[PDB]
């Protein structure tokens, strides 16, 4: 194992919290996915592992282009844990955070985030 050396490119700089304890799956937070991320960069990050392909849900903007944020949800529990445990990957050329989400709160935003690809006069 070699030590070498590389580099630190913090983004968000935010957290998130829990207000209340409710149940909730396993699912895990990505940031800063490339713009042309696929559900294939997605599982090419948490290889060997079983991802619902159908859960896997990535943000894409108003121009066609991934905003760099996606969402898994891991069936199993032992394989959810290990997720975590890659923390401060780069996604081939690119880099990418890793924090644990309620899947309850990882609707929340898929929400939010569809109401600004959605074009109608309804307001939801």
């Amino acid at each position: 194992g070699s030590s070498g050396s590389s580099g630190k490119s913090p983004s968000g700089q935010k957290r998130s919290r829990s207000r209340s304890p409710h149940e909730a799956g396993f699912c895990v937070y990505l940031k800063g996915l490339p713009f042309e991320a696929e559900n294939k960069h997605v599982i090419d990050f948490f290889k060997k592992l079983d991802i619902v392909e159908d859960s896997i849900y990535i943000a894409y903007g108003p121009n066609g282009k991934a905003t760099g944020e996606g969402f898994v949800e891991f069936r199993n529990e032992a394989d959810y844990k290990a997720a975590l445990c890659r923390h401060k990957q780069y996604m081939g050329n690119r880099f990418i955070q890793v924090h644990p989400i309620t899947k309850k709160g990882m609707l929340e935003k898929i929400d939010m985030i569809r109401k600004r690809l959605q074009s109608g006069p309804s307001s939801g």
